[PDB]
């Protein structure tokens, strides 16, 4: 409702998205070279080495999966705060399976 | 435009979800055990069996999809209200087919 | 945030949305039907000859994918615009490869 | 060894092998329409509707398979004894389930 | 039954091997790449560029299939002939199409 | 030629064979869990565990590959001999990556 709680929502949302991904291509139902290539997506992201549109792109590619008109506004949104959050990706990537 | 309104319109909009899902997975394009699996997920859905959260993972692991950031609080304000709209689960699927 | 600004920033994901689509179905890690097919979806979609509704159906099936609770009413929104700036769908098609 | 001999367990192989492929079209981790596909040209075959050639053609397309060159020797030798053996196709597709 | 006739059975055989792989790979059910690779093993090895083991491990891995034990000694046998009888091979992928 | 050089050479083939299988499945471009399950079909195998048929009925299901007529026979002539001659299952699919 506020601000505030918008952004904090956005927030988790934001790390259960991209937590989610690891879950999935860490699964063993995917190829161990799609799951390197997801993990490392989502580290560089989290680490600032990657911006919201260039992952996305990369990710509908690695997955291949169709385009969502809302996923790039929402990291944007997102990504700032959680990547203050967020200091060890690989901790993150690491929890996250 | 009225919250009265809106709720209507998300749930118009769920039940497309919700039955294009089970069209898709009864397509005959797609895996038998498959199909029974996103059936049993949409009628666990609809009888109040699983919650939002718990059939957006496990959709996504048995389709192989990809997350959807706005999929959880979507299906979280339509289903309270589908659900009692939609007194036959089994009736849904048959026909969504 | 004002109408018209939120009327071009909806066009513009669009034409990133459809234009994505046909970058993934080009990329040569699809079938070539498939690039043909969701070239031809999305040719009718700026042509007028299709609609929001059964684009999208379509477009599930063509790609084995899940189904997005916002993606029709995003495009219904955006296409009427897109369409009136789009006057060649054929070179956007050629433009997005 | 003689003649007689290789004949029957040509015969032999030759229904393990059309059952088996029954069997994995059959287990519901293939799609519907492929299972009747491949029920469909084993039965054919079996009724001598086909002929071997076009027989591993369609097969090969049906279930997006690799040649396999002693296939159709294999099958031309085996199927006029085993065709006058299996006088219910029918029934052998329901065995082989 | 006599040594020439078994040779040029094992060439027609294999004529026909690499021809189906080309004409399997060009169906577009198939991935563009795959396609252009495929059809550059098959070329490749008419040419004597690579040879039948290194060519089927290729293949095997081109096309996520499965091996062959009777594949290599085929090929090894039929090529020879097959080679100097196939002066064109460009010609010969095109003639598959 | 002799019967001897005969088992020598299908012996050979035959650890080829089951080789080629590990490094496919241990690509990379291959689910983590199909990896696992062939790795195991190829160790239950060499270690007389399972024997020929339900070892290849089994591969056929886990690649969902199609069958090949010659492949069991192949098999049931070479195994008796490569088990003698492979008393580590472990190490020799340790040593096909």
């Amino acid at each position: 409702s506020s601000a505030a709680t918008e952004t904090m929502e956005n927030v988790k949302k934001c790390k259960n998205f991209l937590s989610t991904l690891i879950k999935l291509a860490s699964s063993g139902k995917q190829s161990t070279e799609t799951a390197a290539n997801v993990k490392e997506l989502v580290q560089n992201l989290l680490d600032g080495k990657i911006e919201a549109e260039d992952f996305t792109s990369r990710l509908y590619r690695e997955l291949n999966s169709s385009p969502q008109p809302y996923l790039v506004p929402f990291l944007k949104r997102s990504l700032p705060a959680l990547r203050q959050l967020t200091p060890d990706s690989a901790a993150f990537i690491q929890q996250s399976q």
